[PDB]
């Protein structure tokens, strides 16, 4: 049987959320979020009402999309999913969707406020990211959206990738700006670059302001495309936007990030290389030196695989709806360990 659930307020939405989750107080609003007690567990969590998560086919799909990958998602530096759950009793009147997951103290930006970030704190959050990526990668999942404000960061430094919820353009690798369309995994360490360097400084490394400028910076401290880079280039239009602009020398990284560990110098100029072909991976990050004291080999663990077929669907609302509601009900607690 399905558990008691009780009804209430908070803020401008309505929530139905089953007695075991106490307590519920709005932390920031695709949905809005309460912290909760759990009182199955004994632990705080974070409890999202999807917004209008079946309003189109677009919201349906989104709707099934997050359900799918935070069902698929289980390792230490990745969101995962504690629980999801519908005041609905069958698929006719399935409307809302919440999802349980494990309250984080701050976000990146937040956890990072003591601009000056300690060297070996930074190595042990980039770790994690690291590893997180690592995981995320290995299942053919791009994450797209990496910044401060999607890593969440409990008080122990404890770091998490969140897949959802400070400008998005400015941990955005280049081939995205240009609206290349066959990118790969690496965009996602091109983020990881900026929010080391960030961490690293406490500055922003690329604050455009626009997708142009954010170009122009970025192409500032790594130079200009090389004729190797060039070559790549299937568009016209953006070959020749690049190569009419002044050919910016790539800057030396010691001297743009003076008196940072060497080796944090050295891994950030392995993962902002403009050529994406060329960046390091987030398995090949993890066995950089700089992260010596906390890289252990078997101790980075790959993810099953991950079947999203349905991303090349085009479906009814309803058909997004009942596949989103089978997983809502096929859906297995992570075992209390
Ligand atoms: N193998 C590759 C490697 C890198 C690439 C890249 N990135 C460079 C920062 C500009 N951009 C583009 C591209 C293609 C069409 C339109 C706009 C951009 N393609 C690339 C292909
Ligand atoms: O620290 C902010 C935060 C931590 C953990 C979860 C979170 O938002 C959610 C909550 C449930 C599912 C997806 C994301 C936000």
């Amino acid at each position: 049987e399905r558990p008691t659930f009780y009804r209430q307020e908070l803020n401008k939405t309505i929530w139905e959320v089953p007695e075991r989750y106490q307590n519920l107080s709005p932390v920031g609003s695709y949905g809005s979020v309460c912290a909760a007690f759990d009182t199955k567990t004994g632990l705080r969590v974070a409890v999202k009402k999807l917004s209008r998560p079946f309003q189109s086919i677009i919201h349906a799909k989104r709707t099934y999309r997050e359900l799918r990958l935070l069902k698929h998602m289980k390792h230490e530096n990745v969101i995962g999913l504690l629980d999801v759950f519908t005041p609905a009793r069958s698929l006719e009147e399935f409307n809302d969707v919440y999802l349980v997951t494990h309250l984080m103290g701050a976000d990146l930006n937040n956890i990072v406020k003591c601009q000056k970030l300690t060297d070996d704190h930074v190595q042990f959050l980039i770790y994690q990211i690291l590893r997180g990526l690592k995981y995320i990668h290995s299942a053919d999942i791009i994450h797209r959206d990496l910044k401060p404000s999607n890593l969440a960061v409990n008080e122990d430094c404890e770091l998490k990738i969140l897949d959802f919820g400070v400008a998005t353009r400015w941990y955005r690798a280049p081939e995205i700006m240009l609206n290349w369309m066959h990118y790969n995994q690496t965009v996602d360490i091109w983020s990881v670059g900026c929010i080391m360097a960030e961490l690293l400084t406490g500055r922003t490394l690329f604050p455009g302001t626009d997708h142009i400028d954010q170009l122009k910076l970025i192409l500032r401290l790594v130079g200009t495309p090389g004729a190797e880079l060039l070559k790549k280039i299937s568009s016209e239009s953006a070959r020749n936007y690049i190569q009419s602009l002044t050919q910016m020398p790539k800057m030396n990284f010691a001297n743009v990030f003076i008196g940072a560990n060497p080796l944090a110098v050295d891994l950030l100029e392995k993962m902002l290389v403009l050529d994406s072909d060329k960046r390091i991976t987030a398995a090949q990050a993890l066995a950089h030196a700089y992260f010596a004291q906390y890289h252990d080999p078997d101790d980075e663990p790959v993810a099953d695989p991950y079947d999203q077929s349905f991303e090349s669907r085009d479906l009814l609302i309803d058909e997004w709806k009942s596949l989103t509601y089978d997983e809502v009900i096929s859906f297995v607690p992570p075992p209390l360990d």
